[PDB]
């Protein structure tokens, strides 16, 4: 299992305009496209991010260009923060993956304000930082996807989503 295969478990693939858990107009493998209730905003940012007149649909082609983007960008994004690179650099292979995870679907900002996790994850004390991830909006909003990038942290291997 890898970050890619490990994403489009949790996000899925979807070929038209769609809205997020949250409401939000996205596309493809979890590509937030505007967090604006017009969409004709989302159809426009659309066309701007693939270069052509999509009219709200994409192929699988370009849904796995966005996605590359993405995750290169949630890589470099984390690489980049003073908050989350010492986590990062602490953490073994397969909670690495965990991590970007977090930061793909939240984004930077998001994360790095789990200020009390983070500090545990780095200590390698996961059980106490698993308890304390629970205890957020995330959770509470998409348990059974937390909750499986929960276990990852406290075990450090793929079993939640051998499952899936």
């Amino acid at each position: 299992m890898n970050i890619f295969e490990m994403l489009r478990i949790d996000e899925g693939l979807r070929l038209k305009i769609y809205k997020d858990t949250e409401g939000y107009y996205t596309i493809g493998i979890g590509h937030l496209l505007t967090k604006s209730p017009s969409l004709n905003a989302a159809k426009s940012e659309l066309d701007k991010a693939i270069g052509r007149n999509c009219n709200g649909v994409i192929t699988k082609d370009e849904a796995e260009k966005l996605f590359n983007q993405d995750v290169d960008a949630a890589v470099r994004g984390i690489l980049r923060n003073a908050k989350l690179k010492p986590v990062y650099d602490s953490l073994d292979a397969v909670r690495r993956c965990a991590l970007i995870n977090m930061v793909f679907q939240m984004g930077e900002t998001g994360v790095a304000g789990f200020t009390n996790s983070l500090r545990m994850l780095q200590q390698k004390r996961w059980d106490e930082a698993a308890v304390n991830l629970a205890k957020s909006r995330w959770y509470n909003q998409t348990p059974n996807r937390a909750k499986r990038v929960i276990t990852t942290f406290r075990t450090g291997n793929w079993d939640a989503y051998k499952n899936l």
